[PDB]
């Protein structure tokens, strides 16, 4: 029952596919990355 805990803060990147998303956090917990793995809110 897990859910994406992400920031509200909006950051329209570019994506890796193509593609614009809300957030960066939204695309990684969709299954998308942004190369960016490296510098994320996720913090368990």
């Amino acid at each position: 029952k897990k859910v994406c805990a992400c920031p509200k803060i909006l950051k329209p990147v570019c994506g890796s596919d193509g593609r614009t998303y809300a957030n960066s956090c939204i695309a990684r917990c969709n299954g998308v990355s942004i190369k960016s793995e490296g510098s994320c809110p996720t913090g368990i």
